[PDB]
């Protein structure tokens, strides 16, 4: 794939995270970002984390959709900046 | 490996986490099947871990046995979706 | 990529996640430096955590910084230890 | 690398990390060596960790040491198990 469309896939796991945490969790837009980060790069502070069962769903289908998409999106940019 | 293969055998993966996580520390099926993903995924966030010996030896064993099989389901799961 | 010069970018990156979460969240160096390659490594305990939304926006940079160049360089390690 | 080389050498790794955690953090044998798979899997639960300066020099040096030998083992053993 094109180093530009892995961009806009891990973009729109970064939206579909936040939003997600945002509405489902009620921690603020700041947070939730911050939150999604941590969750698809698997660094998993867990200073922030879901304490309701949709939460918990949600979470694992971001775990599912994301920390793939991340982890190409990573290796990329590895190529353009090294 | 075939790659519905490879769904098979993250599915037993799910199972043998979940299962051994409710009855080995207690916690409800939901939690254990959250707990057992973020496990795997290597997230790790720690608002669930297991609190006795056996559950400790119980969660190595998930480790060794799921981390590798999530990785590749991941992958596999990438070429599908993009 | 040769790999001395991996390390002086993973080197790069030690300094510039020590410095920043030394003088963001007020962290000992000491403390700044076990963070950062508890991060970039992707285990996240979570003793230590950004607390400020500056924190947050840098420890996003970091991870996307450092975790592949981290990841790199401990292969490229691999290689020479075995 | 032959497999049962990679087996000692990853065997090596989970005694270094749990004799230390051991004596440097006075953690019991049995925690030490579930810390020490927790760590090098990068799962990183964060419901045990270094608490001294020591400890955390060690956890560097076993983060650095150990990541990559325990990715290199569940890659092999993805192989004899499938
Ligand atoms: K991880
Ligand atoms: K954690
Ligand atoms: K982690
Ligand atoms: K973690
Ligand atoms: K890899």
């Amino acid at each position: 794939v094109p180093a530009t469309r892995i961009l806009l896939l891990v973009l729109a796991v970064i939206i579909y995270g936040t939003a997600g945490f945002h509405f489902i969790e009620g921690e603020s837009w700041t947070v939730s970002l911050y939150w999604t980060f941590v969750t698809i790069a698997t660094v998993g502070y867990g200073d922030y984390s879901p304490s309701t069962p949709l939460g918990m769903y949600f979470t694992v289908t971001l775990i599912v959709l994301g920390i793939g998409t991340f982890a190409v999106a990573v290796e990329r940019l590895l190529e353009f900046l090294i």
